[PDB]
């Protein structure tokens, strides 16, 4: 029952002592949901020496099952049965996502037991993605795994993976099937993730003060709570909203943090657990940094702020994670550490002005099942790396100017691309995405709409638009990897140019999807007056290189691209 943990400056592992092991329904407000198959624990490496780390679990639709309101009993179906949320047979294979965080500065050993004591397997029976990073792994003599993880200024964010855990999904091109159909993925049923993260840079964790920080009691979350300081902390505990906007209390996923103007600085310690989520009201630059998490699990798909937090969808008002609708200009989101846990929407938009940007890193997103669930903004000039985010919607939102994406590990679902480009015509130059490792993927359906491929491009949201010959998008995607019977390279519905747009260095080690669903097949339609400039180098697929000779649709490359752009493309 007392966890034995270790905290110092070479490494450090938490716990929470209201840990509930729950697979079927909410827990409790102050407790965390934990795994139910798996512990962790850390030792520096070689001294036997091990400590517990706390395992998370989140699931799909977090307990609360197909809801319309977040005040409706748990399962109760009272989401309107034409609404697809995203979810369909996750629950009935018993699909769910474990993760554990820690921090480090010295090679550490991370061992991993089953719960109910059995064999996870032999170490030639686990699999660590991504797989672009190779990890020495032992078998303990209580049948445990052994990962050495070497120290890292970057950290290291990875899944262990056990064959006899790994499910199928199986696809008719319609809906996931029970049997028949195509093999449209390959995945735990129980993930398990590891955070190993590197203790934050010293400016990131803000000094403070009685007058300069409103420190947080463990416990409910109540309307003006948070005050009115430069800094919002959350100490080390579990803490939920436990209101409606009116003040009426025991209400769960009801309301949000609506910060005043002063705060700046939502610091989440490790170890700490906070159900809600953050709007920002500042206009200086703004930070989320630390090594807590934040969770939307008691938030209903779609989440309406705007509107009793009820599932109706609203662009402008359903809840985002981390939110901003007031302006201001030359501002930067510094986000460093931070984990977001079962959004219900959109993870992160910042409103008002068109002045932002963001400094993103050491950045974790999990648990994320609903559909919409995407990745962060990529805002002007933007540099994002090492980040790990399981996602059921656009993963990398390529809108703007001069952002660099960086060793960034997406888990993709069954929703929209990973590099999202389209949805209207847009001017971008002086992008860099590099070290782009794909670890899953799980598409039911081939579709152009939502594209499911790795480098996709919506056609317009909104209609009554033109594609616009005066716009381009030129960027540089290089190492790219996506493991698995994979999606199509790309789908893009061009809405304007493309010019100087480089992809090099992309590996299909698990070969293209190649069955009668179609989603390994590369599209790329006819736009009259518009340029395809796409400079393709060094793509493999199953250990073969593509080739102009072997890139067609019917061939090993797959890439329908239409043959009004010849001359404008090459693979070389
Ligand atoms: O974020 C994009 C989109 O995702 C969800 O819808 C996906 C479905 O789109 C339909 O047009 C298509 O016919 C289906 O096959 C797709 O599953 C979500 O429902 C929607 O609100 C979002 O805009």
């Amino acid at each position: 029952t007392t966890a034995n943990t270790h905290c110092g400056a070479d490494f450090c592992t938490w716990w929470h002592d209201s840990g509930e092991i729950n697979t079927q329904t909410p827990v409790q407000p102050g407790n965390v949901r934990q795994s139910h198959k798996y512990s962790v624990q850390v030792s520096l490496a070689g001294t036997n020496n091990f400590h517990d780390s706390f395992v998370y679990e989140s699931i799909p639709r977090n307990g609360n099952g197909r809801i319309y309101a977040p005040t409706d009993p748990p399962n109760s179906n009272t989401l309107d049965s034409s609404v697809d949320d995203g979810i369909s047979i996750e629950p009935s294979i018993g699909l769910n996502m474990a993760w554990s965080q820690f921090e480090y500065s010295h090679d550490v050993d991370v061992k991993i037991l089953a719960t109910d004591g059995s064999s996870l397997g032999s170490p030639s029976d686990v699999v660590i993605r991504p797989v672009s990073i190779s990890y020495a792994i032992s078998q303990s003599d209580d049948g445990g795994i052994v990962i050495r993880v070497p120290a890292d200024a970057n950290g290291r964010k990875f899944s262990v993976e056990f064959k006899t855990d790994l499910y199928t999904f199986l696809s008719d091109g319609n809906e996931y099937v029970t049997s028949g159909g195509s093999v449209v993925g390959v995945e735990p049923t129980n993930a398990l993730v590891i955070f190993a993260s590197p203790f934050l840079p010293s400016g990131m964790i803000p000094h403070m003060t009685p007058d300069n920080t409103q420190t947080m009691t463990p416990g409910p979350i109540n309307n003006g709570d948070w005050g009115a300081k430069s800094i919002l902390y959350f100490p080390p505990g579990v803490y939920w909203m436990n209101q409606d906007q009116s003040g009426n209390s025991g209400k769960l996923g009801s309301n949000h943090i609506r910060l005043n103007s002063n705060t700046y600085w939502v610091y989440l310690a490790p170890g700490a657990y906070v159900k809600g989520a953050i709007e920002y009201f500042t206009k200086q630059n703004f930070y989320a940094t630390g090594h807590g998490i934040l969770s939307g699990e008691n938030y209903v798909y779609q989440a309406n702020a705007g509107d009793n937090y009820i599932a109706v969808k609203s662009d402008s008002t359903s809840l985002r994670m981390w939110w901003h609708n007031n302006l201001g200009g030359g501002q930067t989101w510094y986000c460093v550490g931070p984990t977001i846990n079962a959004p219900p929407f959109n993870t992160m938009d910042f409103n008002g002005n068109s002045g932002i940007s963001s400094q993103i890193s050491d950045y974790k997103q999990v648990g994320a099942f609903f559909f919409q669930t995407d990745g962060p903004e990529i805002y002007p000039n933007s540099v994002v790396h090492d980040v790990f985010w399981h996602v059921n919607d656009d993963a990398i939102k390529i809108y703007y100017s001069g952002a660099s994406v960086s060793r960034a590990t997406i888990w993709k679902c069954h929703n929209d691309p990973i590099i999202q480009m389209g949805w209207t015509s847009r001017d971008i130059s002086g992008v860099t995405i590099d070290t782009l490792n794909v670890i899953h993927t799980r598409y039911i359906k081939s579709e152009t709409v939502v594209p499911s491929a790795i480098i996709g491009a919506s056609p317009f949201y909104a209609s009554g638009m033109s594609p616009d010959s005066r716009k381009s998008i030129s960027m540089t995607v290089s190492n790219v990897v996506c493991e698995g019977l994979c999606p199509s390279l790309f789908r893009i519905t061009p809405l304007q140019n493309y010019k100087n747009f480089v992809v090099k260095n992309v590996a299909f080690p698990d070969g293209l999807q190649t069955n009668s669903i179609g989603t390994g097949e590369s599209i790329i339609p006819a736009a009259s007056g518009l340029t395809m400039g796409l400079a393709i180098s060094a793509w493999t697929i199953g250990g073969q290189k593509v080739t102009m000779e072997n890139f067609q649709a019917n061939s090993l490359g797959q890439f329908n691209i239409d043959g009004s752009y010849w001359g404008e493309w090459q693979i070389s």
